[PDB]
């Protein structure tokens, strides 16, 4: 089998060039800038995207070295002879895999810990050095009460003038954009329930003026609730070398998810794309990983996940068999993805690659973590993909893309949570596998690993993640005070008050 | 069997009097006061307690009438001949039970809707008419940073003076009680993350000065985290007519749960008792309902709940058989509970009956809802219990109890959530039972009932429940402004600043 896999790779390389030819009928410039240049020139989303690649390179450089030089010779010309499945049942060499599963997990968790601190330092620093933006001082208020004898405008200003008299500026219009004097003031309007009735006078931080999903305002509350039901139904209906054809059809799914999320009741394109990103993560895990591992009907797969006590064995006995599939998958989707982006085949639309690429990076990471333990020969393919991606994307972000919004580093929590999922899924597989390999002690001793990993995640959920949703009082106050001395707020406020005028 | 059940009731009545005799070796006065007198004289917790009884009386007066005059004759001298189990398999009379399950559920949900509105009206009104209390303006800050060259006191005042300069008053002491000028000010300190690091400068509204669990402050953060692990372990270890003996041992469980919760890291006796209340709800559901229904070992019961697709049949086939058990249980625990309280056998300690009685009321409600559908003859026993309870407790709250704290109506969310659980469990049983009774159409059509019930619950979770955790800006501001005209805040503040002095 190894020579067939190498042949497949050669075929895919040949296809790459044939497609470039049909279409027609940089490294130093990408790598030299440092991360501080990325934060100043592109911003936090670009920086997180790059750090996701760095994280993956570190995770898999480690995994590749251990996988290839320590575990691979234990496991060991078919691909299978290099997998854990070639280890004798009951073997004490499985304790090497056991140590590796805790060390690898500890390393991944350590790397996540590091990235959380790194990214937050950059995020707090970004706030302190940046200029004030209209979206930082503006709240979108919705569910404005219908008051006889009064317009929506009158209802909104009376509410905010009465309850936020020290911070209210002005507003524009059953919803309105309300401006505040300070970031802290806006935080209060969005963090503390406003009216007696919590389902009205709803507050959310405003998106950028240029990122407002203006069609949002067309629908009434009932009308948009009806549409979000339709979106969910359509999403589920969507969920429920010829492999190239498969990949080519996957290339149109992101557009589907975006148009689908656009009618779900979001107020911004950032939310629509983030929502589509999440739908793609769900979609890819279901339609690529579980669909190929748990081969069968959609009903069969659903029934598998209704019986938790058997999941470890269903996956431990199903996943290893797909290692050769996934090498092909990664190579095909790898070059399809990278060539598609270089040649701009998608618009031939999101202003950034995040919606479509974060799910590719993360899906590959799922396979990397899962197969480090089970079949290490996948790891060098993933490592090459990530290294090429890193070079290519540093160039594409600097010279090709033109983001129409900034979301701080709000994609980072996706990466964290998805990574914990990848580790936990792998741990579940390992528990099941040590069971199948007749090493029940390891199977039992590995139960605490998912638990500690989840507790680690919870620690991070309480310790780091809240700062990606909002900034704390200490931070916002220090900046509001700095702005009072450093920024010309008397002009900022004149822009702020008309920033959200509907440009029509 | 019916004559044996009547004999058992007669025996229990005889035992009641024998026990009163050994111990020794009002209705108009309880019922005449209205709910406004309860709110003014006893407060919101007493009012909620009474409304829980009113809710149960209305739920079971309805259920008793339908159960006894509509379903009972359909079902129909053993007790079993009056149960749903006596209905022919495949019978169209099961559509009566089917209609009754939706009507009953709609009625219970309607009654919950009503109570949520009623209770909140009383809660908002209570806030507007009451005098300011020290606990409304005080925040307990914990996780105060260790700063070289500075005391904890210095660290706390510098943080609040710098970030809450418009509202800070004073504080007393790795934790401190910090006072604010307004309720809104305190709300900001407790609702918005304070420091950069969310695990430090933690803020929580202070409990009453007389309700502070002072031992809390003895432990360091690590030391109390160690203890809460011990509490969980001890709790689980506790979880894992001779029926009187059983009930008598259950009477010591509340003391165990209270001492157990006292070392878990709570800051007040209100939290300890509420925590114990929750542990008792968990304990009773596990050790009384599931232990008797799912007869077997603890491991067996745990395994039952690891297979969701079979739960409906395991319970549908197990619960109906216990109807005679539960009639005896309700009668025995009913008189044991009421006589124990009248004679003060528990102190021969909580200042109120809430910790111990809310779980009795709610457990009985679980049985009422479950057996309305399956065996209606239980319902009159529950109805008598609730009616006697209502009379007895109105008297005990007015003349016997002396609460050492006020928690608003914070027990109400327990009642809501527990009630939704009771309805959902009953719906699960009904789905399983219509399956067992060969009426698969009803089994299928009942699936939406748990779903709508849960969506109703979610609606209430967003619509009503947040107001039981805190008051909204509109409410707090209207009151802070009223206090500026109506209350002598210049004296309140002098009491506020020393209110939490450790009385030692
Ligand atoms: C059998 C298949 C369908 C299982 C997949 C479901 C679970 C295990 C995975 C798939 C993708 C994941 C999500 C991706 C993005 C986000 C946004 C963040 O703000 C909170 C967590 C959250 C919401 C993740 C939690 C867990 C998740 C929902
Ligand atoms: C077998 C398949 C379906 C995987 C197992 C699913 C369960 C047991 C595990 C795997 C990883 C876990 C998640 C890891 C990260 C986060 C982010 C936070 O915002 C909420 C909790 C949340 C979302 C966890 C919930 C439970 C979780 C989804
Ligand atoms: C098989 C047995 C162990 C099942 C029992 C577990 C579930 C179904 C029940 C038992 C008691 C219930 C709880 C009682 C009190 C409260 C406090 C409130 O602020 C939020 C909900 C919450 C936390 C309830 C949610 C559901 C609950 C946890
Ligand atoms: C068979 C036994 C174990 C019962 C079934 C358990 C599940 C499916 C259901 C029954 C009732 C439900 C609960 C009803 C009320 C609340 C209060 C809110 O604060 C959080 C959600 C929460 C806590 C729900 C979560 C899920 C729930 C616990
Ligand atoms: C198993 C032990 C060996 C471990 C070897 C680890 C090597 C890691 C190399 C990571 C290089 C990442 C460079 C990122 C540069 C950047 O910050 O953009
Ligand atoms: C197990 C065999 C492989 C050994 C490990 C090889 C590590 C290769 C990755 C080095 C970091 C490259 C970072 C990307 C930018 C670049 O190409 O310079
Ligand atoms: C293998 C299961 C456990 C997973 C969790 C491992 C987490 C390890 C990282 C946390 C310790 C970080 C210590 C940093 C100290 C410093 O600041 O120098
Ligand atoms: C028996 C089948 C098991 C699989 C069930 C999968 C359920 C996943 C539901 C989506 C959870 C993520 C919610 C996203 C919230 C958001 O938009 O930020
Ligand atoms: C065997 C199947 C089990 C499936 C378990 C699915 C668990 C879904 C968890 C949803 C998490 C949603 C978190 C949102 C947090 C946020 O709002 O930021
Ligand atoms: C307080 C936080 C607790 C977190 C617990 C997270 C548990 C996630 C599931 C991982 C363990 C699954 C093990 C199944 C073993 C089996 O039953 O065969
Ligand atoms: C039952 C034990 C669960 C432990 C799971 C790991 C949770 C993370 C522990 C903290 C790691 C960071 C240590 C440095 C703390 C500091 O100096 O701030
Ligand atoms: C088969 C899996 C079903 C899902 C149940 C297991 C997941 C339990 C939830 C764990 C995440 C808890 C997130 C809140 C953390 C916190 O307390 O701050
Ligand atoms: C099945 C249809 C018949 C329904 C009959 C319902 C009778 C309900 C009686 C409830 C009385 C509750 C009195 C409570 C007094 C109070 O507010 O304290
Ligand atoms: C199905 C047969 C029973 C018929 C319904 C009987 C209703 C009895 C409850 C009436 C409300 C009593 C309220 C408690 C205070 C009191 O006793 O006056
Ligand atoms: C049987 C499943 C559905 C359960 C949910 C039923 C909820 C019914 C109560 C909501 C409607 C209340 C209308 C009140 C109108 C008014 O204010 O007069
Ligand atoms: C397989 C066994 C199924 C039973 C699992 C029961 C888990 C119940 C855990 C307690 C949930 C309630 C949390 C209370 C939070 C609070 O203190 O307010
Ligand atoms: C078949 C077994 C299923 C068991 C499912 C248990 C679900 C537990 C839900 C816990 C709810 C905790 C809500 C706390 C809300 C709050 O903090 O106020
Ligand atoms: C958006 C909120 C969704 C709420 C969904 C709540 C579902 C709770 C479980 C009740 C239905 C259980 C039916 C099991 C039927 C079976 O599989 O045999
Ligand atoms: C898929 C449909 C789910 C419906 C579940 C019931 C949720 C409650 C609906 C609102 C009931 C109250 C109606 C009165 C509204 C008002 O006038 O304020
Ligand atoms: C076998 C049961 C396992 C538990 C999974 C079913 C319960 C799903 C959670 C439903 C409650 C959601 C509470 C949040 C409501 C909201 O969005 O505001």
């Amino acid at each position: 089998l190894l020579s067939a896999l190498l042949t497949s790779v050669g075929i895919n390389l040949g296809l790459c060039f044939l497609f470039f030819t049909l279409y027609s009928i940089w490294v130093k410039r990408a790598l030299e800038p440092t991360n501080d240049e990325i934060l100043s020139n592109l911003g936090l989303d670009a920086l997180v995207f790059i750090r996701v690649f760095v994280f993956s390179i570190r995770v898999f450089s480690f995994a590749s070295v251990v996988g290839i030089f320590i575990l691979l010779p234990v496991n060991y010309k078919s691909m299978d002879n290099f997998s854990i499945s070639n280890v004798n049942d009951g073997s004490n060499k499985l304790w090497i895999h056991f140590c590796a599963i805790y060390i690898f997990t500890a390393v991944v968790c350590s790397l996540l810990y590091y990235e959380h601190k790194y990214i937050l330092t950059k995020r707090i620093a970004h706030l302190y050095s940046s200029k004030p933006q209209p979206q930082e001082f503006t709240v979108l208020v919705s569910g404005v009460p219908l008051v006889s004898g009064n317009s929506i405008s009158e209802t909104v200003e009376n509410f905010f003038r009465e309850y936020h008299s020290s911070s209210y500026l002005s507003h524009i219009v059953p919803a309105a954009f309300v401006s505040f004097r300070t970031r802290h003031g806006a935080a209060i309007a969005t963090n503390i329930q406003q009216g007696i009735d919590p389902t009205q006078w709803l507050t959310e931080a405003a998106p950028e003026p240029e990122d407002v999903h203006w069609p949002f305002f067309t629908a009434s509350f009932v009308r948009r609730w009806i549409s979000n039901v339709v979106v969910l139904v359509a999403f589920v209906a969507l969920l429920i070398l010829p492999s190239l054809i498969f990949q080519l059809f996957l290339l149109i799914v992101p557009p589907i998810m975006l148009l689908l999320s656009s009618m779900q009741g979001f107020i911004s394109h950032s939310q629509i794309e983030k929502s589509a990103c999440i739908k793609l993560l769900i979609f890819t895990v279901w339609n690529s990983f579980f669909a190929n591992v748990l081969s069968g009907s959609a009903l069969y797969r659903v029934n598998v996940f209704l019986e938790p006590k058997t999941i470890p064995r269903v996956l431990a006995a199903a996943v290893p068999a797909q290692a050769s599939f996934f090498v092909s998958y990664v190579v095909t989707s790898g070059w399809t993805g990278l060539s598609s982006e270089i040649l701009r085949l998608v618009p031939l639309v999101p202003s950034t690659p995040f919606c479509q690429e974060i799910p590719r990076i993360l899906f590959f990471g799922l396979l990397g973590i899962t197969y480090f333990f089970l079949s290490p020969l996948i790891l060098p393919f993933l490592l090459v993909y990530y290294c090429l991606g890193y070079i290519i994307y540093r160039n594409q972000l600097l010279n090709v893309y033109a983001a129409k919004y900034e979301t701080g580093g709000k994609f980072w929590p996706i990466v964290h949570s998805y990574t914990i999922f990848s580790l936990v899924l792998m741990h579940i597989i390992a528990v099941g596998l040590f069971g199948l390999k007749e090493l029940p002690v390891a199977s039992s001793l590995t139960i605490p690993l998912p638990v500690l990993t989840v507790l680690f995640s919870i620690y991070c959920q309480r310790r780091f993640l809240p700062n990606f949703k909002s900034y704390p009082t200490q931070c916002l106050v220090n900046k509001d005070k700095a702005d009072e001395r450093e920024q010309n707020m008397s002009e900022f406020y004149s822009e702020l008050v008309v920033a959200y005028r509907d440009p029509a």
